[PDB]
């Protein structure tokens, strides 16, 4: 059997070239060849933490030129990678969400704010922009107290455009980087070297403007544990240019998964109406009339059905769609098939795992009901991991949950999702997973 695979998408060709196999395979996309596993008990082995561990992957790899030794790119043996870990660890919990959550809900209030006038106007709103604005703003002010842009406003801050180019500069492939671009001083090269400057530059005026504040009467966020924490081991702190990395990996690793997975819940939802109607329903119940709802911490959590909205949103279609994993000795998974030696990597395909045979006939529909833990406990061996597995699994996951559920419940609340007639989903692949061409227009529900 032959097969022609267009990787023009890297992860969705990989997905329809692993099922000509049995859960593992080679393919070359780009750069490199890599080992893709997609089934379900092999993936679990390489998700075992006694054996495995994260593989700084390819794209992580070129990512270090912008948050270098951040979480989320550092390597494992980087002592900066362990000193973060157990420093920023507080700042994640679901006790230290209750100190964001009127930050978080004051932020989207700017922003129904201004999707009212846009409403009002008959305005067809690019989606997956808008959301991405957002979750910048809830990340920066809830995690570091800084504005970057006024949501009602559409002018754009020079630090947030030059982070965009410094990641499509990161990204170039061996081919497309000059031989020596080092050395000629070009315009892009040159470009470059003022954008990083200018990046560092201002994450360090943050830092020094709030290493002036003493923040009397104030419970201390994201920036302030960084400057006041010291790592248990060590004795040490963050280092200036590590707290930078972290302000810049919060950035970019938080803002464009979350905002991306937004955009698919809210095409989902004004798609399929069954589904709208009973999470119109829930946050009905939750904040009667049409005023704009007083979300109290607590109440968050207990939206159950806008939760199994957003679990599906991220099953059918994981905005990270897998991660890299690598070796700790050699080792073999399966069956004693498939020999590792240490540091050997291979690629989990979480997208190709969580729309995998094991989760039923109906894996292609989006049905929130499936998500709930009884329909799950009926399926058997089966992979949902849209947070990463292991010690290096997703820090934000619990702060992502609890801004994606209020973002959704605001949006159910006060305005109606009206698609774009003939329009169909197509996914661009970017660092994430993101609804290409996905616009929506709303009225006010009055
Ligand atoms: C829908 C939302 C999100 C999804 C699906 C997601 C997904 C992931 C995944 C799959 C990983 C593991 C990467 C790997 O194994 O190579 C990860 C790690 C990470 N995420 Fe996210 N993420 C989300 C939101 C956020 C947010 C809001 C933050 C805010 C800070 C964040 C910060 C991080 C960091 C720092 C790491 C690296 C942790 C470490 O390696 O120690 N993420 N995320
Ligand atoms: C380079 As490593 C083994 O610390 O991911």
């Amino acid at each position: 059997d032959l097969l022609s695979v267009d990787f023009a998408t890297p992860v969705q060709g990989l997905t329809r070239e692993g099922r000509r196999h049995d859960g593992i395979f080679e393919q070359c996309i780009g750069d490199f060849r890599v080992v893709v596993v997609d089934g379900p008990e092999l993936i679990e082995e390489i998700n075992n933490p006694q054996l495995w561990e994260k593989n700084v992957g390819p794209t992580l790899h070129k990512l270090r030129s912008v948050a270098g030794d951040g979480m989320f790119t550092a390597y494992n043996s980087e002592e900066n990678w362990r000193k973060a870990h157990e420093i920023l660890t507080p700042a994640f919990t679901k006790e230290a969400m209750s100190t964001y959550h009127q930050r978080i809900a004051a932020t989207v209030r700017e922003l129904i704010d201004a999707w009212n006038t846009r409403a009002q106007n008959n305005s067809w709103i690019d989606i997956p922009a808008e959301t991405n604005r957002l979750t910048i703003e809830i990340i920066s002010r809830a995690g570091f107290d800084y504005q970057f842009n006024n949501l009602a406003d559409h002018s754009e801050n020079p630090f947030i455009t030059a982070v965009l180019r410094e990641l499509q500069y990161a990204n170039r492939r061996t081919d497309s980087i000059p031989f020596y671009e080092q050395f000629l001083g070009g315009r892009r090269r040159r470009l470059h070297a003022a954008d990083k400057k200018f990046i560092r530059a201002e994450v360090d005026k943050i830092i020094d403007v709030r290493r002036i504040n003493p923040r009397v009467g104030q419970s201390p966020d994201m920036l302030d544990i960084m400057l006041t924490a010291a790592d248990p081991v060590t004795g040490d702190k963050l280092d200036n240019n590590n707290i930078g990395n972290q302000i810049l990996t919060f950035l970019v690793a938080g803002s464009e998964t979350s905002a991306n997975a937004i955009a698919f819940a809210l095409h989902f939802l004004a798609t399929t109406p069954d589904v709208a109607a009973q999470a119109r329903a829930e946050v009905d119940a939750m904040w009667p009339g049409r005023t704009f709802p007083d979300f109290q911490f607590d109440q968050i959590a207990k939206l159950r059905y806008l939760r199994l909205v957003i679990d599906e949103a991220l099953r059918l279609w994981p905005v990270a769609p897998g991660y890299f994993r690598q070796a700790k000795q050699d080792t073999t998974i399966g069956e004693g098939r498939y020999a590792f030696k240490k540091n050997d990597w291979v690629f989990v395909n979480l997208h190709a795992a969580h729309t995998h045979r094991s989760w039923g006939p109906d894996a292609a529909e989006f049905k929130p009901e499936r998500m709930s833990t009884e329909n799950r406990r009926k399926l058997g061996p089966h992979i949902y991991k849209p947070f990463g597995v292991g010690e290096r699994a997703c820090i934000g996951r619990q702060f992502a949950q609890h801004e994606m559920v209020i973002a959704l419940a605001a949006i159910l609340h006060q305005f109606e999702l009206e698609p774009r007639p003939g329009y169909e989903l197509k996914v661009s692949e970017t660092l994430t997973l993101k609804p290409s061409d996905l616009q929506l227009r709303l009225r006010n529900r009055v």
